[PDB]
């Protein structure tokens, strides 16, 4: 048995009447010979890549065929509260939901997943995640690698814990609420250590850390560089060459990597400093996927310049908001907090100004856990990350910011409304923390 081929999510576009159908359902997937019940969008596991065009409205019809309630959140999309599919956007079992997305942001890889209050971790663990590929008039002029599933590939990396029966083993209990749900089976687009057939020249990887709790650190088996071309919210001004790429839960980077000879190399994840994430088999470099070159040459290029990043404005005069994350020293369902309160679906913590720059200061000072802090409804600028100026590859458009025993500062603006009944969320994207209170709503 050769390694399995990397599964490629289907590139899903609008039909005749500008509609997209998404069915949330249960099926079966096989993992190392053993069948398991899994959940998928438009299939058994994970989901398709929804492809939107900047400025072209589309309607998404969502059918919930699960045995519990769900929501469908578009992680990274600047859309109104009413289509954002946070915990208020309940779709009951057997239920249907329609949403109009009017995409009004630069080209980027976003994603979608459940946001059910207290169940998100379980619902992502069982298999639900999809991709969103935004294109605009600018990115297509660049001549990047762009053959979907050939030289432009999504890489959804996820660990799972299985019971001896072969079934996914999720439980949100008093330890998971603290440290997060993780396992020793690493999945790459839902496959174990797949291989991807790549043409000579530039391979474009759209990396997503789709793990509940585990952070990742991408490198190559032979330490060839990754050229970072994009972050969560789209293109950097120019490529940032790195030898390793840390990626928090819920973050996307797009990287070019060279396929310059006929020899296979792996994309790996390196050991991380995170409570209990460096236990074997993550105590050494762990293979993510085998890149197998084909003698085909690909025309994609690494442009010396990608885009223009607008100047930071003056920070004098801007509203400051302080967000203190805290974990109850020892009811575990409400142990994690922001500003001393566990998520109340009913009571938004504050109202942001529409179209007005704000500085949000997020503080994990008082514990040493990793909190990838995610704000809905915006692509922001990181001003300070964990008490340093941001790394070059992290200094563009971001929807997540590291908070780990220190203080981060991001420049935020909300171009779209979110009323009380469909508030935006701001939360830790360690899903078990989210599910145990580490989240607020806010209005616009
Ligand atoms: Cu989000
Ligand atoms: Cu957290």
């Amino acid at each position: 048995a050769e390694r399995p081929t990397l599964p490629i999510p289907d590139l899903l576009t609008t039909d005749a009447r500008n509609r997209i159908q998404l069915t949330i359902g249960a099926g079966q997937s096989t993992f190392g010979g053993k069948t398991a019940t899994t959940w998928g969008y438009n299939g058994n596991l994970l989901g398709p890549a929804v492809k939107l065009q900047r400025g072209k409205a589309v309607t998404v019809d969502i059918y919930n065929q699960l045995t519990e309630e769900t929501t469908l959140h578009w992680h990274g999309l600047e859309v109104p509260g009413e289509v954002d599919g946070g915990p208020q956007g309940i779709i009951p079992p057997g239920g249907k939901r329609s949403v109009t997305l009017n995409v009004d942001q630069p080209a980027a890889t976003c994603w979608f997943h459940p946001h059910q209050h207290g169940k998100t971790g379980r619902q992502v663990a069982m298999g639900l995640a999809g991709l969103v590929v935004i294109e605009d008039d600018e990115i297509l002029k660049l001549m990047l690698p762009k053959q979907w599933g050939i030289d432009d590939v999504p890489v959804i990396v996820q660990d799972k814990k299985f019971s001896a029966d072969g079934q996914i083993d999720y439980q949100l209990d008093v330890m998971t609420a603290a440290v997060g749900w993780f396992g020793d089976t690493l999945l790459t687009n839902g496959a174990i250590y797949p291989q991807h057939a790549a043409p000579r020249g530039w391979l474009r990887l759209r990396l997503l850390n789709g793990c509940n709790a585990r952070s990742l650190n991408f490198a190559t088996s032979d330490n060839r560089p990754l050229y970072v071309i994009a972050s969560d919210g789209g293109l950097l001004p120019e490529p940032v060459k790195v030898s390793e790429l840390p990626v928090l839960m819920g973050e996307r980077f797009e990287v070019l990597v060279e396929v310059n000879d006929n020899k296979p190399f792996d994309l790996v994840t390196l050991p991380v400093s995170q409570m209990e994430m460096a236990i074997a088999p993550f105590d050494k470099p762990h293979p993510v996927m085998r890149i197998q070159p084909i003698a085909i040459s690909a025309s994609g290029a690494l442009p010396d310049t990608l885009s223009s990043l607008p100047a930071l404005p003056s920070l004098e005069g801007l509203t400051v908001r302080k967000l203190q994350l805290s974990m109850d020293p020892m009811d575990f369902h409400h142990a994690n907090k922001i500003n001393g309160q566990a998520f109340d679906m009913n009571k938004p913590m504050f109202a942001a100004a529409k179209g007005q720059y704000e500085r949000w200061v997020i503080s994990g000072v008082g514990d040493m856990m990793l909190h990838p802090f995610h704000i809905h409804g915006t692509q922001f600028r990181i001003l300070s990350e964990n008490g340093k100026p941001p790394a070059a590859h992290r200094a563009g458009w971001k929807d997540t910011v590291k908070v780990e025993g220190n203080v981060s500062e991001v420049l935020v603006k909300f171009n779209h409304d979110a009323p009380k009944e469909h508030a935006y969320m701001a939360h830790c994207h360690l899903l078990e923390h989210e599910d145990t209170g580490m989240m607020l709503g806010f209005t616009v």
